[PDB]
């Protein structure tokens, strides 16, 4: 079914917001892991599967719409060397995704696509989330320390 | 435990391959459920899939090796329009793979990286799997011609 | 206890048919497995075991009666290179096997062995079972045509 | 997928191993049978089976590799006549065996074919099993007296 | 419905065979047990129960063909004295019974008593099997030597 | 099966390091026991378990290769006082141990002794996954400090 | 708490007494697995166990009483070649044991450790069941002859 031009070059901008999300945090859960730190591990892998499947969803929405799903190029990592790096990354990226999510969702709906505005919501209350958990994560590691924080994240919960 | 730098070039530039198939089977799939091939989905989904086990399994053993997993660099897909045409552009970029592994695999053996060199055995055979079924179906096509095969297509097995 | 010589000699032909007939079956059903064709070497493989149940009850058989089993000499195998070709070479194998099948049946009568008799009468009825099934295959191949008969042998029934 | 032709040349060496290994296994087994010898009919009927299944694993790499099984030719049989020399038959032939594949393990590695190697080092071990299993009854056979020794197999165990 | 007098004739020269052997083995196996040979008493007793079963088969035929089943005339039992003898006795019985039985199965084929002839293979199988057990029992006494043949037979299999 | 006198003699070296593991990461787990560490007394626990494992495989491999396993030679312990050292200490002789693994596997293909090469890689991925868990404990004492970290120790997980 | 010196020396002793045999039985154990004497591989093998058992029991202990476990110096094995001397070694082993033992009971009663005392005679009532079962193979052996005996070890009890 044919979709609007602009619509479809959102979802693929958000589809590469997700690329980027994907392989971050990815690959900042297992360094976690690497350092024994399993709490971490365990909600960052679960934040990738997450991302995952928000990709997903554009994916088949691109294709039902008749366009071509890009995932050839894929934008910068910010990946960095210790945890409160990681985790400060990981919300910036988080929350030019959500920029970028608003003004898509204006958009749709403007061109009534209230179905491509609908799915967009719902990734939009996921991301925010996630913004969350990041905000809460780096506001314990202040409040309790770095090293008390990281004793924090050695065992599964 | 400090690994071999070249150990370490051989598996980022393998976990680089694995990153191409993941995202090209992925969107085969999708086309393919697009489509209404619900069989070509479901194998090509699970490509995808393994693939992502792959990555993981590279990415672990660069960090405990104390290498940098690059998930930056994203090569070349070739994604394709029609079916044949995405199976053979698959097995391509297996073969391609396969060959890169077979480099890496007597490297590590050389430098006495036996873990490293058993885990890319593994990963080989997978490949060699997924080889099998590429080059199978490509024949079917042949022997059977497109309409026929594309009707066997339609429902999961 | 002591056979009869040429009852004895009888029973290691027809298991000298049955080791050809093991081989080939085996063979054509993995080839069938490796061109896709499920169906096919689902069917050949169990008729392969068919023909093992076979040599087994054979070579217990001459042992009995104080014979000595002849699995050395193996006769002349007929693989052929497609599917038709390979069918009819199954069935030509099996009725030359079931002409020494009712020349062995008669002669045991005739010197009073009749649980060699009977032993043999199952195995007949056994490979005019394969028969019936080869030579319907056949005639499929020809009232549906190769392409279509090819399509209905890709999945397990 | 293309294979080397001696990789294939002596995977059909090897296969030819297997044949011979399962007659003569097979036949052992049935004979100890005859002679009310369960248990070495079960652990000489289980032997045969295991050449069967790699017998199996040579035919479906083979043919994966584009090479032709050769099931026609069968090397010599040594059957013999009494439990020490049938014993000592198969044990010679697991040795000449394992001598065949060493030098087949050795060269896919030089060709890189490491997915055939993997499979042939499963099968050796299988093989050093057999050996292990073998010598050690060979050695009861002397410690114990012959006697002793068939008393010891009227029984599964 | 009226039957062939000579089949009937045979019936019950086969039923005074079966007569025989009830009671010898019976015998036999009740001797087995008073000497603690536990598994002889187990083999022999159901050896017995057989041949009751094949007397069954005989009276119920004799009387469907209008015949008079003769169970008064016992033949000569051969019970010996010690466990070779006892088992060399049984050999004999059976290999006359069979002989009589191939006799008989003959005639009424030639007659066309076509279903007396097959009750009488399935019985002849059996006794087969019983030579079987018979002659094997008999290698193994020479085997082993009777002490540990002996031994062999003091607990239940 | 004769084995090569210098792959008994690198087993008999292996054995030996891991009579050593044995001891000391027994000795270590007892002591973290005592001192309320629950937690390094599980893992040490079973990472000696882990060692007597590997011996009874270098041990059983040396049978069957016809040489005499050597448990009378025990190498020098370093036991150590705190946490820390007796980790450094259990680290230094794991990667010790790995070196004279990657040696003997060298050593093993030379010769075509593959089923001892294959069971000594797959020891070695153990005792490199041994490696990654004291690495990283050891970095976490680092990053939250030696309180933190022994309170982390205190319950089982 | 702090324990009697001389105590803590008694219990290093007889942990010495442990760790021969933990090593003789275990290899004895896997000796008499290779030769196919699995039932004397099953008991020696549980003596083995129990002797961990044991050194566990004194380890633990020691650490209680603030001394250091001795895991570094190895007493002098008797291996032995043959199934009587095994044996005889091993009872030679536990004799001496059971001497030691006695003299560390009365010592830790003088000082009145009598924790300590009380595990030394649990430990000694296991070593008592040691020698008995040891005693009673050795006897075994001369009233049944060799053969007879090694007959008796091939399955498991
Ligand atoms: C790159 C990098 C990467 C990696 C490493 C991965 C990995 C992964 C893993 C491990 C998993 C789990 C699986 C199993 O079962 O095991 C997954 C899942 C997954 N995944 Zn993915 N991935 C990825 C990317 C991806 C992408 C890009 C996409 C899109 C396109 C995806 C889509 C996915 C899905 C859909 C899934 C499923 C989910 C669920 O859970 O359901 N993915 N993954
Ligand atoms: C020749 C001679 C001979 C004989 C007698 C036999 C016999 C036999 C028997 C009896 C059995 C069982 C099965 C049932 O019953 O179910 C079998 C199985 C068998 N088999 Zn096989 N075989 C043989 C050869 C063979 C060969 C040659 C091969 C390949 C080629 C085989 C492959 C086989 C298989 C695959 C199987 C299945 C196994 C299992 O179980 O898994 N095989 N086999
Ligand atoms: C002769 C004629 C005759 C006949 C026909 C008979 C027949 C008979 C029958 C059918 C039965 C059932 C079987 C089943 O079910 O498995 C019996 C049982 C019988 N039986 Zn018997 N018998 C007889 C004689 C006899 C004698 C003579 C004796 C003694 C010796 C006997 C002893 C007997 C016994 C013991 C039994 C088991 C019983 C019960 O129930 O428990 N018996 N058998
Ligand atoms: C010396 C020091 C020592 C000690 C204290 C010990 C102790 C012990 C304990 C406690 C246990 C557990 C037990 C129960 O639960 O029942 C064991 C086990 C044990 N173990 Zn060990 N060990 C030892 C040495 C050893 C050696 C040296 C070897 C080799 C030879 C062994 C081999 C062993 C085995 C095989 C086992 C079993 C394992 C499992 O888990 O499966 N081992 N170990
Ligand atoms: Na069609
Ligand atoms: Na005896
Ligand atoms: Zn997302
Ligand atoms: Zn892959
Ligand atoms: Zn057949
Ligand atoms: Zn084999
Ligand atoms: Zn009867
Ligand atoms: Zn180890
Ligand atoms: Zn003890």
């Amino acid at each position: 079914m044919k979709g609007d031009t602009k619509v479809i070059n959102y979802l693929n901008k958000l589809l590469g917001n997700e690329l980027v999300a994907i392989n971050q945090y990815f690959l900042h859960a297992r360094m976690f892991k690497n350092w024994g730190l399993k709490r971490l591990n365990d909600v960052e892998y679960h934040e990738s599967i997450d991302e995952m499947k928000h990709a997903d969803r554009y994916i088949e929405r691109i294709l039902f719409l008749e366009g071509l799903p890009n995932l050839q190029d894929l934008g910068k990592l910010n990946i960095g060397e210790d945890v409160e790096e990681m985790l400060r990354s990981d919300l910036a990226l988080e929350l030019d995704g959500a920029k970028n999510l608003r003004e898509a969702i204006g958009y749709a709906d403007s061109v009534h696509d209230y179905v491509s505005r609908d799915m967009m919501i719902e990734i939009l209350r996921d991301e925010e989330g996630h913004i969350d958990w990041l905000e809460t994560e780096l506001d314990l590691i202040q409040k309790m320390g770095l090293q008390n924080y990281l004793q924090a994240q050695i065992r599964e919960e």
